[PDB]
């Protein structure tokens, strides 16, 4: 790309641009367009959660850059993905006030926070933050809603007991769990938007666009081994975690080759089990794992990379798309 | 001070001085007469909870001194003020039995192990322990309660499911608000009390005295805007958290200027916000969250100050109170 | 040992070798004949629990060389005892299907992921993993039991709010206790489990054999002290996270001496109050801590261990036997 395009650039676009790789990242893809086109899918299915995926971004890249933080790290979305979903979670849970768009704005600006609190800690062994910000904010703002009344929790939130219907298993099972399960890495519970989500992948790289599917199909057929009932299943509720597992794993953190994709594979499962675990965990106080089930498992094969010869690592500061790592590799 | 007063110093009064500015550093107050003080506002509230205070400071203190603690360490009040506390919350939530006293020396043991294991982990990243070894370990010796009948807890400890009355603001909720906010850093439900311990802020960092009063205010008006009833409010409950936000936000860790005010003003209203959420967490279980909701706040704040270029941070080993870290900047 | 010996290995008997040595480790112990005795132990009590522990501490052996762990973690069993456990803790929480073994060699391989996790993670302040690796590796695959039906709950899994008969004390209590603490370590309800157990670090080490039974004796009469039902205490449940504080604290990672004994009594002491902790913080989802109460507070000490000049800590890659301990500090 033309160095001299850089006399083109103003604070509002190189921002403009900042945030739609911030939203890119979100599914680790460092792409304007792909971004561009995840924005798209979302004001597909509501326009309410697009402005909030928008608003949420620009909290949380703004803080960024308000506290100054490294130029690279914010020209790169790392400072964008997980206010992308804190602007989606609070309206997709909690039903409107007209608060919610400041809560949206502060649920961004603390998952900048607990990013830079993140590469801070995790950076002494190399370990991406990955979307823990995103969870541990939104949980924080979330938790409290029965003590603190300003907002009123949706149906979702239900706190019970856990204990021990079963459904049918069709086609449909399959092609909604599929799509749904992309779709609903940022809550969009629409086949279509899941499409748009994979198409918007492949622009940027066909592998991790491949592994997307791969995750969603592993985290689905995983729970239906398990016993799930179908419903959950279905919704792309098992799908999810696994797509970043797959997303994560399959290239992109570790150099793909038959071993890391067994690996990959390995995570993926696991991401599945955990889904159905932290769900569990939390019922008795109501609330969503979110993608905490991808978070813990992918950070343990992440730890465990290191001490394993047979895995290959790529150096996080140096990795790339599965395409490019491949690429220096053989450089 | 005279160099020569050492001639005078005998390990009791060494350990009594140690003992009283290890309660001083409950805030942060390095400072005999501030740890004095705050003594005094206890026993000016009740004479149980004073004797036990200074029985679970002295055994946090003499078991770092029992196991070797570096001098200067024990000398700054740095294994006492989770001894404190360790001390106070016991007969706060649980009944008296005759056992209770050796409850108190065991907590207050067990908070100085946890001192140690926090300086020791988080000294990598020059971040402070806080109140962690207090709330980790009480909860320890807490959370068992109902499978060990020793103690019998108090009303306060009630185990139920979260679920969604309001009250009357007043300017009564204002002022006890305040104060009790400040008192309810030491389980103090007094106005007086609050005083007291506001002036024996005063005592050693004016700076320090006031964000100790913003922080209260911050966390209550916070709750307030977040529509929790008035009674907690009033009973200062979301103040505590905040008011040590605050101090540490306020010049202590950071130098203080417009921009890391702000950033502090973000702790103090993610402080209360977190006390919502921390307490639905343990309800379950009817178990209290203590300053847990100060403790990862503030560690998240502090964690992300070195990332951030417009945020000075002080270095721990160096950092003083308020006017003495912008006194050492100016030099 | 004769050097020449290694012209008669085969990767098989290798192989085997490494699993005993993998589930001696379950206690510390790095001595096949301990290991094959613990197996006995279990065969002794039941042979389907037996197998499953034979088939967990191989699935994660093998997926440790799988992935290429270096030779020595392996060839000390490192890489086995969170397998051993991780085999018998499936089918004495769940009743059976099919699918069981399946299962247990799932979690058998996942423990082996959290261990190098761990041992990376830990490992910048020389800290074991302990059953971490067991005990995060099972949570993850038991709690979402409730949603996941492949498997059904046995009755020993029932969520319930956790609530305040208390029997009645005898000498039964104490024998049954002391060594069903040591059988419970590996989920063996059975006095003799326990006593082959004993037996079997007796060959290894003298000095461990007696800290696990000062550790079983610790957690009981700490239990009773605190006013538990005598049921739980009678079938070793106070027992056995005690046992592993003792035989850890007792010489292996500290140095054998009267300030050390008194450090690991604390350990114990606190491990025993910490089972009571854990199992109400999980009783809503009606879960098993496992080793969490000795994970937690073992690693609390050892943590704490480099900041008490008192407290002689040996270097964790030297650590070997009590006895192997002394005689290379006395060099
Ligand atoms: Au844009
Ligand atoms: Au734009
Ligand atoms: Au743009
Ligand atoms: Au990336
Ligand atoms: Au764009
Ligand atoms: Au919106
Ligand atoms: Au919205
Ligand atoms: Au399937
Ligand atoms: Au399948
Ligand atoms: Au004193
Ligand atoms: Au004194
Ligand atoms: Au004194
Ligand atoms: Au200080
Ligand atoms: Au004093
Ligand atoms: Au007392
Ligand atoms: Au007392
Ligand atoms: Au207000
Ligand atoms: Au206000
Ligand atoms: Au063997
Ligand atoms: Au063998
Ligand atoms: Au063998
Ligand atoms: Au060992
Ligand atoms: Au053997
Ligand atoms: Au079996
Ligand atoms: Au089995
Ligand atoms: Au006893
Ligand atoms: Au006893």
């Amino acid at each position: 790309r033309a160095f001299g395009e850089q006399l083109l650039k103003n604070p509002l676009i190189e921002f403009c641009d900042s945030v739609c790789r911030g939203c890119g990242q979100v599914m680790f893809q460092n792409n304007t367009v792909t971004g561009l086109l995840f924005f798209a899918g979302i004001f597909y299915n509501s326009t309410t959660l697009g402005v909030c995926a928008v608003l949420g971004t620009a909290a949380s890249t703004l803080t960024a850059q308000l506290l100054g933080v490294d130029k690279p790290l914010v020209r790169a979305g790392l400072f964008g993905f997980n206010g992308t979903l804190a602007g989606i979670a609070l309206p997709f849970f909690f039903n409107y006030e007209p608060a919610m768009l400041g809560y949206v704005a502060l649920n961004g600006a603390f998952t900048t926070i607990i990013m830079a609190s993140l590469l801070n800690f995790l950076g002494k062994w190399g370990v991406p933050a990955l979307t823990a910000p995103f969870v541990l904010a939104t949980w924080l703002l979330m938790f409290g809603v029965y003590k603190l009344s300003l907002f009123h929790p949706g149906a979702l939130i239900a706190p019970a007991l856990p204990s021990v219907d079963m459904g049918t298993v069709t086609g449909r099972t399959f092609m909604e769990g599929l799509f749904k399960g992309v779709g609903e890495v940022m809550f969009q519970d629409n086949i279509v938007t899941g499409v748009i989500f994979v198409v918007a992948i492949l622009v940027n790289s066909r592998i991790s666009a491949l592994f997307a599917v791969i995750g969603s199909l592993v985290g689905l057929c995983t729970a239906l081994i398990m016993h799930s009932p179908e419903t959950p299943v279905r919704l792309g509720l098992y799908g999810f975690n696994s797509v970043l597992c797959g997303i994560a794993m399959g290239g992109i953190f570790f150099y793909l080759n038959i071993r890391t994709f067994l690996y990959a594979l390995g995570c993926m499962v696991l991401g599945a089990i955990a889904t159905g675990a932290f769900s569990v965990l939390l019922s008795p106080i109501g609330m969503p794992a979110l993608t905490w089930p991808f978070i813990v498992v992918t950070w343990l094969f992440l730890f465990a990379g290191s001490m394993f010869r047979n895995i290959a690592q790529v150096p996080t500061e140096k990795a790339g798309t599965p395409e490019d790592n491949l690429r220096s590799l053989a450089i």
